[PDB]
């Protein structure tokens, strides 16, 4: 059964390897601004490498990890923000197109 993304995030953060890789992904594939969803082009390579760095962890893509936001309770908005960082990430989409 597909787990809740926040639960999966917690299982990742307790492992020093996954915690580090996840943090790198959020850092390198973040928007260039609150208004601009894309990152600066100069960061494409680092964003893709960071995204690929998730492979081998519970955050392995297949794209978003294997999780959804069912049963998020009061934390639904946060769960969706997490999930959308994978599914609706302009920086990541552009990086994959550029070097994937």
């Amino acid at each position: 059964e597909r787990p809740n993304c926040l639960s999966l995030q917690d299982s990742c953060k307790t492992n020093y390897i996954c915690r580090s890789r996840l943090a790198d992904f959020f850092t390198n594939c973040q928007p260039e601004s609150r208004s601009v969803s894309n990152c600066l082009k100069e960061n494409y390579a680092d964003c893709l490498l960071a995204y690929s760095g998730l492979i081998g962890t519970v955050m392995t893509p297949n794209v978003a990890p294997w999780c959804d936001c069912s049963n998020s309770g009061n934390d639904l908005e946060d769960c969706l923000k997490f999930l959308n960082f994978f599914k609706d990430n302009t920086c990541l989409k552009n990086a994959i197109q550029a070097f994937g």
